[PDB]
């Protein structure tokens, strides 16, 4: 089947960066491979259909004449009802595999759009910001370790409340380039639009699938028998039956099961995309408490104001997923004992200096 | 068959950590691959079914008419019993492969939940704790070897009973960061809930399988013949039999064997998951005797009090499985001659110093 | 099928250079693999045709005589209409796979032409220009860093407005070979012609496909029945039917669907190639503002005059796609905070010196 | 067939240790792969069965009626003997492949039990003991080479009979940790039980196979013809034969040959497992003569007393198989010229010092 | 089919040298793989022939008798025309795949001849000449850089017109071995004959293909019906038809299409080989202007006189294709600004010294 090769080529799982969130990957997998799995199950493996149509031809007919009768009604699915002559067609039965392949191809467009229009710029931003952030370790322990060593040599105001301004507001404790980079990227609105487009396309395609199933299916759903006509052409001047009644659709059960599964999977999938869309509607301040003390990480939490729909929100969203790679997968994560500014001033008297690598 | 590919993709057997216990791996294997094996055996290989239904049509019928009769009763499995007209359906015979595939997919959900919601945090905790514990070797032999060297130079109270406090309660013999990490992690209850959910989902799915087999099977279990109707539509105005009696289900034996195997395997599997759940209901103190003397390992055995349902219990459970990697796969394991505090005070007069690497 | 192997061999995705733009790659993929996919779908997988023709032979005929009748009409598709004796042929039905393969082979010619007649010279140009451009980093920060260090030691005209000529017009700040290379290559018109030929060939082939579909198809499009003759030779002296009426074409639906898909895909593809052609009709000056200050990059923006149809335009087009490799994927890209010469004179007081690697 | 994949996955042939004896590997191979080979031969390759049942239906019957008769008797194997109405079933003919697969799966349980419950502890023991034993080379040639160098400088009692106590009972010639390890593991009885269970399970499964073949086979062994009934249901009110006599089992020869091969292979296999069990009933003292002189190897031969059913016996059994890896695959093995304590005292005057590496 | 394996084995695309020109590779590909592709298309994939002959046997005949009639006429293709008894044979229909395979094998002979009789000597010459030529870089910039450094220190005749003879005619500026090698190789005529043979063989084989198609085809081209005889032997004394008229050739369309494609492809291919032959009829002096100034490259352009049919012509032809490998893929190619000896004397005042690697 073409489903196996289609799943092999498309939907197949810099140099270290994570440019896709896990939930987006799960959504893409279950939205692209599901129609391929349905197509593979419906027209291969278990249910060897043989012919999808059976005909009750007269016993006078030969084998080849019966084959002609049953071969010319599969490609001309028309119920010649006696109710004038409203010849209802049953084309979805013939078109189902085409529709499944088309849906599988359609669901892959937002992935390509994201990969082509948003990955490179986001990768550049992530690389620059990570390279600037990894310099923040030896700037609070290799620079502010002469804070407690001096603390024991004096008492109160001029040893721990008048030195946090002469040292924090110092040249080696400042990141002027990164602050400007973040301020400029907060104004931008380019990469935030690709996210919204990528989610809205999936919503629109789900709506189109619902419309297709509700308009074309759900009408020929309990119909398994139709009467055709053979003498509608050059065979009209022949002595045989004008209505070859009772052609039976053999694969109606597969039709119904595929339709129901297609409805259920996308109904389950709908709220996840809405949650993904709403992820960008708020400023995430879960760990802002520990960020505002570190030198470089203070700028990340400083610029959380106004409308949260910006490029900075997307950059932060993709940065928290990469902040656990190998080097920030350290003291930063180990700083879980510092979440319990009066008490906060004295609580860090042990942890920061004891978190050193050696 | 799709069973081979499904087993190839799913259920297919950081950088050194063991994040899954062997019993969980065995349970997952025998709970996911068993329905796939049943599906592969039932509808391939040995028993080439051909058609799952046979019909005794009149000899007047042609070959194509007999094919029509036997093709229109497989998709319309309805026993037209004379007992009004309670047309009992035999749909499980047609739905069995669907059900097996659905069960195989359903049993894979807890694995994904564990891999997505609990693996990263547990990996971080394990990495930090292992890195902190590996420093405990050169802190009891490279720090307390001037304990027996001094012991021979003096006698009793001030050489082996008044020095175990000036040296044990010393700066280089203390781990203040790890103690706080463990104290804070004992309060947490986040990673303990994923374990319980992962086991309870398997229990619930087993219960659902029992309900499905007891309600839909076990009724059509000894029934192998049914009488159908063909003149229930456009063929009603025709001169042939109005009850095509004795349609025989050819694959009844496979049905029965698959049902019995499905019952037996999960009945055997049930108590293992309960044992896995109850593993977390107690404080495991098997080797606490040897832990309480080592500097860093004393903290692990100190915090064993109160309710055992914590994050510390899960972390300890996963730590004992990794404590035999390559470096703790040493003296710690070799300390099996120290399990036989009066006698304990003097028993270690040989082993600890003789366990040195050179 | 041959479609799978054809897609495997052709259309299968120095040492670092990008010699093909992403849009060209997408166009080539969707223009070459689409007929192969149509051929694979139409004559394999889902629709097992069997025989593409059915015949209603008399019941007196044997099985072998009926096979003879239906086999001698597939290779002699001629409608013996009674309207003199205008025997209309239906050869496109027989020729469709041949035509699809021919179209797939035809669409691959411009790719070969570009790969054989334009890749090596462009690669040489790109290598030389990139090697010359990578020397521009340590010529504005390692050469003009004694510009602000001197700026604080003096005031105005002779420290920042009379030194930008004694240093910019200096031997170490000049690239005389690269300027001559660019001036000579602006006059050339060789590699610019291959681009135009590569696009025009695709346009011409699309026009030919439209002509083929409009002349040969669209006439036999709703015709599914034709009456043939068998007694047109050595069988003329025999007692059987002189017009074997009602031969039916079984695969008419596949014919129609393939024709419609072929029309739609190329109609969608047409404007992209026109956009690619018009990309070369203008001087792209998006980032010329930041180019004119850097030493080596000033020459690239200086030579933007006159007719834009040159070799320099193509070289620049392929250079902007490679300017983000690993080393220019640096300060150059990070210089996004310098896009907001009065203000421009003083705005760069921070960024250029702060963009240093250490 | 599933036999090929089953043999590929299971039964498929630290970092240097040998944790399985060759005889155990041979037994496992010939006990697991033999039923798989029988299944592959019986139901594939050479003997293409087609249908395992043939029926002599009346000539009045149609093709489909004959197919119905022969299809409804394979799933209802019941001999309607006239001798009341003892309908003997012939279900083993239908169940043979299931039984072969079940036996192949059953024979794999002891392998899993050994791999899961005994391999890690034995690996730890072997690693520690090998690391301790590899230190014994430079302790009898690099420590007792000042024994013959001094021997030529003196005469008799105080040069070769009064120095073998001041040097053998010396600190550098003692292994106090390994002696305690061996003394403690001689008391243990944990890993010795897994060996016995692994062998007893194979014996029990062989007994079960014998019971199965003697009870269910050997009764339907020379029976190839049975008379069935079709009018035992909804077909009872029909005019045709009430006893469709002479259904013939086509594959009786394969049945007999498979049964005989299954009997013979396991009958041949039985004594090997008994020999493996009895291997642990004695203290192996084949090379104890040369062990008792080497410093570290003296402890291995010292602790051979009392009941031989211990953990030390299993450890020694697995140690002799690994004592020829690369480094003990040396002088130890080359010491075959020292097997011919009066003569023994003087015989080693050449070999030990001449066995040096340079 | 054997076509796939034949294309896999033959026609499948030192250590750096290019011993085949691109046009020769294209010609070989399109001349060898084209008959293989035609054979694959004609007798596989799309057009499943079944039987290439159909017979209109009398209805009295059985199925086996009709099979006998149609099986004994495929191997005895003889038209028993009534026009004496000129039994025309139609053997090309039966021989077409043999002929295609033979043509594919025949077209591969010149490739083998070139690979066996000309590749090694040409490789040796190319290696020696390239190794001698790569020494020419540090002999005009590392040897004649004291030409402009001295030029500024003097004026005219004895600084730039009397020093170009004392330095150019110097020992370190001479290549006496390479000149003798080229002078000797210009006299040789061995490797030039293999080129001519390789092209003439292809021309002769194309002529043979034309003769074969014009003599054996083109006569049985519109003939699709022939009358055979069966009573031409032991069946002559039987009561049935003496002329089994109207045997029909089913695959006539494939015959015609294959013949036309074979004609067209080789007609298109003919002029390319003539162009390849005429490539050696002239001295290529496109870049001789820049060659005559470089020390070692002067000898290459000096020896261009007399008849151009030599070994030197072939060596130069294969040398220009390799002159862009990695090291001559440098200044030599970059010297494109020096093509615009009065002006030539002064034009090189910039480029040669500025083309240095650092």
């Amino acid at each position: 089947s073409l489903a196996h090769t289609a799943a092999e080529y498309m939907l197949s799982d810099l140099k270290g960066l994570r440019l896709e969130l896990p939930l987006d990957r799960i959504v893409k997998f279950v939205a692209v491979g599901s129609p391929l799995l349905l197509m593979s199950l419906a027209f291969a493996q278990e249910f060897s259909s043989g012919s999808p149509i059976s005909c009750f031809s007269p016993s006078n007919f030969s084998i080849r004449q019966a084959a002609y009768v049953d071969s010319s009604c599969w490609d001309s699915l028309l119920h010649h009802k006696q109710d004038q002559d409203k010849m209802k067609s049953l084309w979805p039965h013939k078109a189902l595999p085409y529709s499944l392949l088309a849906l599988a191809l359609l669901m892959y467009l937002p992935v390509l759009l994201w990969q082509y229009a948003a990955v490179p710029a986001l990768s550049s931003d992530l690389l620059f910001i990570i390279s600037e952030l990894d310099k923040s370790y030896n700037r609070s322990i290799r620079l502010v370790q002469h804070m407690l060593k001096i603390r024991q040599k004096s008492s109160d105001p001029y040893v721990f409340w008048n030195e946090l301004e002469k040292a924090r507001k110092e040249r080696y404790f400042e990141f002027p380039l990164l602050e400007r980079y973040l301020a400029c990227k907060q104004r931008s609105h380019s990469l935030v639009a690709t996210y919204l487009l990528r989610n809205s396309l999936l919503l629109i395609f789900t709506s189109a699938t619902y419309l297709y199933l509700g308009h074309f299916h759900l009408d020929v759903f309990f119909q398994e028998e139709f009467s055709c006509s053979i003498k509608t052409g050059l065979l009209s001047d022949e002595t045989h039956v004008p209505n070859l009644i009772t052609c039976r659709l053999t694969s109606l059960s597969i039709f119904q099961i595929v339709s129901l599964s297609s409805v259920a999977i996308y109904t389950i999938l709908v709220p996840v995309i809405i949650y993904n869309l709403t992820r960008l509607c708020r400023w995430d301040k879960r760990l802002l408490s520990v960020y505002e003390m570190l030198p470089a990480f203070d700028l990340l939490s400083r610029k959380m104001l106004g409308c949260p729909i910006n490029d900075l929100n997307v950059i932060l969203l993709f940065l928290r997923a990469n902040i656990s790679e190998l080097i920030s997968f350290s003291w930063l994560s180990v700083l879980c004992v510092l979440k319990d500014h009066n008490i906060d001033t004295v609580v860090d008297f042990m942890t920061l200096l004891a978190g050193l690598e050696p």
